[PDB]
């Protein structure tokens, strides 16, 4: 009914913008709210650095990292878009801390695959996946080459369903301590890169929290939590539209966005 709507309304954007559109939303135990080719693999891009981030904080809560512990690096570390990595170069370290926040909240590359050196790689990523109870997604590269979208390619994927449950978990499913939760809360509400595309598209009284990725061959995605109504639920998002401008990536992203309120409000 909300559901048809949702649907036929997500299959008008699809069709008119010559686009695929992924979408789940689940509520905090990870029960389906709603979803759209909810198990359609789709590239990660830099959404992945959200779990990123959770499993460095799993790694702080257990007493096998430290949230302040110096990351030495050179040149040799910055890639495309690495705003604070390239800042932090001088000075020749960024934090743990430091690091994981600029890969969440800017999608800095360098110091997301810093993070990576660090914690073992792609393998270890994966692994944590696994640890949360998602057996989907999958990291098999470091930055940039995980972004190339190739055709058919199923490294370096996930599903809009995998992708919300694991959201889910680290948010509202207990996968680190209250106090580390409440951090990467702050810090997807707090994210930088997020401003024109789901939370354009929700009601501005919603407390919304995400993470963008963007691939090549037109991939455009928006992973996060929003709270309407009282009711949390998580989200995730990922469109291929490869013949729309990036602008238009956006805007797409945020009629998802409003697609998106308009079922939420229906539902009851």
């Amino acid at each position: 009914s909300e559901k048809l709507t949702f649907k036929t309304d997500l299959e008008k954007l699809e069709r008119e913008k010559a686009a695929q559109i992924g979408v789940a939303i689940v509520d905090p135990q990870g029960e389906i709210v709603a979803g759209h080719r909810m198990a359609q693999r789709f590239a990660m891009c830099s959404t992945f650095k959200f779990p990123l981030a959770a499993l460095v904080f799993e790694r702080i809560d257990s007493g096998t990292e430290r949230g302040d512990r110096k990351l030495s690096y050179g040149p040799d570390m910055i890639v495309e878009w690495s705003p604070a990595t390239e800042r932090f170069l001088a000075s020749g370290h960024m934090t743990v801390l430091e690091a994981a926040q600029a890969a969440v909240q800017l999608s800095d590359n360098g110091a997301t695959n810093l993070l990576l050196r660090e914690i073992g790689g792609p393998a270890a990523m994966t692994q944590y996946f696994r640890k949360i109870g998602d057996s989907v997604s999958r990291l098999d590269r470091k930055e940039p080459e995980m972004n190339d979208n190739t055709p058919g390619d199923l490294r370096d994927t996930t599903t809009p369903i995998a992708m919300a449950r694991t959201v889910a978990k680290v948010l509202y499913g207990g996968a680190l301590t209250s106090t580390s939760t409440h951090t990467i809360e702050r810090w997807l509400i707090g994210n930088q890169t997020g401003d024109a595309t789901l939370r354009a598209g929700f009601p501005k009284d919603w407390v919304v929290g995400e993470k963008t990725g963007t691939c090549a061959n037109g991939g455009r995605n928006d992973i996060g939590f929003f709270k309407a109504q009282e009711r949390d639920y998580a989200v995730a998002v990922y469109t291929t539209a490869p013949k729309l401008s990036a602008v238009e990536r956006d805007e797409l992203v945020a009629s998802v966005g409003q697609v998106i309120t308009q079922l939420i409000l229906s539902t009851d």
